[PDB]
């Protein structure tokens, strides 16, 4: 029943004027492809999906260097939990270059992640909640996407 | 449930690999916006939802030289029927810039159309049906959108 439209700079985060709860969607957008970027901090490029507490409900990192994308959750002030792993980024992007979508599906019990059209993980949640800001931490040297990732949510569905 | 992506060209259409109906969603992504392109023959620009029997369940035209946005219907071969519009196209697009994206929510009784983050309108159908494939006309000198639309598509929602 809406949609919403925020321009991400690199290393930054947004709150969201309408939370993404069960049901609802969220695609984040680049205009642009480097699987030939520098070494990650481990990371190269990390997307975000927070609770009102801080809570990490949804980490996911890219990495070149170590060859994966990584998934995990923590609380607002603990350690990593259960992290799972995706191997060969640049398998994931297959099929279309210069740029890339990712979206994620709040399924209530899981988040499925899917790049562009290929559904990379059924990530059972560590942590439950409703997503009220999202983030793209990176440094413009070593990012794997543009400098400015847009990102557009789709609530109100259920 | 997913993903589907679709590279439509001016004046072509594509048929869906995942049908489109109640609960789901289409955007169709411009990475261009020319509000001084020229005058439409009457159109500029045109955005499609077809039945598989030809018929236009949803039909999106702007038009420039009369500064309004219409929608409507028809059968593959009757006659178009109850036109539908909406003025002051500039409007519409008001917020983003060199680009845009037009979003369509089946809602079973009526098709949302939303235009960035903005509810144009709250169309009743006139057909109803699952949307088999989808369109872009416009030609290169007066087209208010890029050469090549993006069409993404969220299925199995419901
Ligand atoms: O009602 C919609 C129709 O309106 C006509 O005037 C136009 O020639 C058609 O292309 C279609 O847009």
């Amino acid at each position: 029943q809406g949609v919403n439209i925020y321009n991400i700079s690199a290393g930054t985060s947004v709150d969201l004027a309408a939370p993404v709860t069960t049901g609802d969607i969220v695609t984040f957008f680049s205009s642009a492809l480097n699987l030939n970027a520098g070494a990650g901090n481990p990371n190269n490029t990390t997307l975000n999906l927070f609770a009102e507490n801080g809570a990490y409900l949804l980490h996911i990192a890219f990495r070149l260097q170590e060859n994966v994308i990584i998934f995990n959750s923590r609380q607002p002030d603990g350690p990593w939990l259960v992290e799972q792993r995706v191997s060969d980024v640049a398998n994931q992007f297959a099929g279309i270059d210069g740029k890339a979508m990712v979206t994620v599906f709040d399924h209530g019990d899981k988040y499925q992640v899917v790049i562009n059209e290929k559904t990379v993980i059924q990530y059972t949640k560590q942590i439950s909640g409703l997503t009220s800001s999202l983030s793209y931490n990176a440094t413009e040297e070593t990012s794997i996407f543009s400098t400015v990732v847009e990102a557009v949510t789709y609530t109100g569905l259920a």
